[PDB]
């Protein structure tokens, strides 16, 4: 260790300093357009709620990392903190994918979507996603999560190395079903959105290009945030499932910097889905 005394501390500090008011503003904007029959607003609201949950769970981890990886809050509390953090981290990606699929359906099939009480179906899908992610992260909750090591760290909810192929398969599945399934759906939906309006007589070149930047570049932001973490996770899980203590000692600060860069997608979501959107930043621009 050694870099977790400074870097993830400062990223978490920036997140708790800016994203929390930003996520509150995005939540208010999303709720404002839920009132107007919209069914993008429910996904945006749930995304902002998940981001707020992760942001408020961040600073126990801030202390954790800035005190040279030590846990003193209690064996019971790290279960809850890791559960909230690692569940919001995947729920965010799921709801980005849902927003992408919703936009693709609305644009490519305008005369057939959404139509029939759009708030109810979207709320049902949101609840189903929450249930599925909660079930996915329940097996980690069943845990001996607090770990004492010889080298004066005493982690919780993490282990170096992994344990007996089990957490390794769990991590491989977590990667391939909480990322690259939602990210893959999001990328395909945005590509289909940008290919569906190839033929529209009304959209000019100026307003085709901004849709192009959004469709190819919002998934890029999501990947650039959530990607290094899951790539490193899959790398460790595959190496343990093909290295000794040298490999993990080499990619350890990479792993705990990729986690911070992954939680950095709690500033981008409120920004890219409230301020970048002209509609939201007409209502959520100055609460006072």
């Amino acid at each position: 260790s050694g870099l977790d005394s400074v870097l993830p501390p400062s990223l978490y500090a920036l997140v708790f300093t800016l994203g929390l008011p930003a996520n509150l503003l995005a939540l208010w904007a999303a709720w404002l357009q839920v009132r107007k029959g919209r069914e993008l607003g429910v996904y945006l609201l749930n995304l902002s709620l998940s981001d707020l949950l992760l942001i408020c769970a961040l600073p126990p981890w801030t202390d954790y990392y800035l005190r040279r990886d030590v846990w003193g809050y209690g064996p019971g509390a790290c279960r809850l903190f890791g559960f909230v953090f690692y569940t919001n981290l995947y729920v965010g990606a799921a709801f980005l994918s849902c927003v992408s699929a919703d936009r693709y359906l609305a644009v490519a099939h305008p005369l057939r979507f959404p139509g029939a009480r759009p708030i109810r179906s979207a709320a049902a899908v949101s609840a189903l996603i929450w249930m599925l992610e909660l079930a996915a992260n329940a097996p980690p909750l069943l845990g001996e999560a607090i770990h004492r090591d010889r080298y004066n760290h005493t982690f919780c909810y993490e282990s170096y190395p992994l344990s007996g192929r089990g957490a390794a398969l769990a991590n491989v599945g977590r990667v391939l079903a909480g990322f690259l399934l939602p990210w893959g759906v999001m990328m395909l939906c945005y590509a289909g959105l940008l290919r569906a309006l190839r033929g529209s007589a009304s959209c000019e070149q100026r307003e085709r290009r901004r849709v192009r930047r959004l469709a190819l570049g919002l998934p890029c932001v999501a990947l650039l945030c959530y990607g290094p973490y899951h790539a490193l996770l899959l790398l460790r899980s595959l190496v343990f499932l093909v290295g000794g203590c040298a490999l993990e000692e080499r990619l350890f600060p990479a792993y705990h910097a990729s986690l911070a860069l992954a939680t950095l997608n709690c500033l981008a979501d409120p920004a890219l889905y409230c301020l970048a959107c002209p509609g939201a930043r007409g209502e959520v621009a100055k609460v006072v």
